């Protein structure tokens, strides 16, 4: 099943951000805009990291010197997957080792239980053990149709309802990797989905614990 890490230490302040792809300046202005405090700060990304922003392996090398955490997401997943195979392409034939190993250690589920939070890729299925979970789930769903009784789907075409809107705790997840929808906030406390599509010029959202308050910043402009 997908690989679940726990850090029952982390009671100070953690600051969660959404998807980044490669957009290494937005990701600076977020860490001002929150005024981050390496050392005592504790920062998690929801996953994709790489492709179609201007500098995937600089926002790779920021969040390892910084100690940050993060899941994987579907691009991290894809282009691990290219890559051993001896534009993910492109991405593939430069990747350098160092980012090549910080994307090979990322778990696909991390729990901060001090702050009763849960992040996610994309979400959660509703109906199953959080260590029972399966990979292509976690970092590709965007609805559950009604078909052990909801089927979890990237799709949007074959109906079924978005996801978050079946979640019920107790835990708050932590999302991002759904674009279309933006920005989800009408699932508080129990969800909260950061995907304010940066890299297609929207905005860079965080969410910040204690609290679940949402601090953003101007996305890529392209
Ligand atoms: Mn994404
Ligand atoms: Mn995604």
């Amino acid at each position: 099943y997908a690989n679940v890490v726990t850090l029952p230490n982390v009671t100070g302040r953690v600051i969660i951000v959404g998807d980044i792809h490669g957009c290494r300046a937005q990701l600076e202005d977020l860490l001002r805009a929150v005024s981050f405090k390496q050392g005592s700060d504790t920062l998690v990304a929801v996953g994709d990291l790489v492709n179609k922003g201007p500098d995937s392996f600089g926002v790779v090398r920021l969040l390892k010197r910084l100690g940050a955490y993060s899941v994987l997401g579907n691009h991290d997943a894809k282009l691990l997957k290219l890559v051993k195979k001896l534009s993910l392409a492109p991405l593939a034939q430069s990747i350098p080792t160092d980012v090549e190993t910080y994307l090979s250690q990322l778990p696909h589920i991390i729990r901060i239980p001090a702050h009763n939070v849960m992040v996610a890729h994309a979400g959660l299925h509703p109906q199953r053990p959080v260590d029972r979970q399966y990979e292509d789930e976690v970092t590709t769903m965007r609805n559950l149709i009604e078909k052990v009784t909801l089927t979890a789907t990237e799709e949007t075409n074959d109906g079924g309802k978005p996801w978050a809107s079946m979640w019920r705790g107790p835990e708050t997840v932590v999302f991002g990797h759904d674009a279309r929808r933006g920005l989800q906030e009408q699932y508080k406390p129990l969800a909260i989905g950061l995907d304010s599509r940066c890299v297609y010029g929207g905005r860079l959202s965080a969410a910040v614990f204690p609290g679940g308050c949402i601090i953003s910043v101007p996305g890529w402009n392209g």
